[PDB]
């Protein structure tokens, strides 16, 4: 049953994501913008980004790196610079 719903990143008609397979409510918040489709594409980008930042997932620096990233591509309309990293103490 191919579920149909408008991928932010495609624009038009897309199948929507399968399910709760680690996440849950940001998963889902994502899976009805998101196809299978852009869900691919980005995870493969940001395991390539992980290769070159050699970054670990036990730092807020780098945690935050993955969800400015993460949703800027994904959801697009973010409300965090992506600077990656912020030098201001106030965020």
């Amino acid at each position: 049953m191919s579920r149909t719903i408008f991928c932010t990143y495609l624009q038009r008609d897309a199948e929507g994501q399968d399910f709760q397979l680690y996440p849950g409510e940001l998963g889902k918040r994502i899976y009805n913008e998101i196809s299978k489709d852009a869900w691919a594409q980005w995870q493969h980008k940001q395991t390539m980004l992980i290769n070159e930042k050699k970054l670990n997932m036990m730092n807020a620096e780098h945690r935050k790196l993955l969800e400015q990233e993460m949703v800027s591509f994904l959801f697009e309309g973010k409300d965090v610079h992506i600077e990656g990293y912020t030098p201001e103490d106030k965020k």
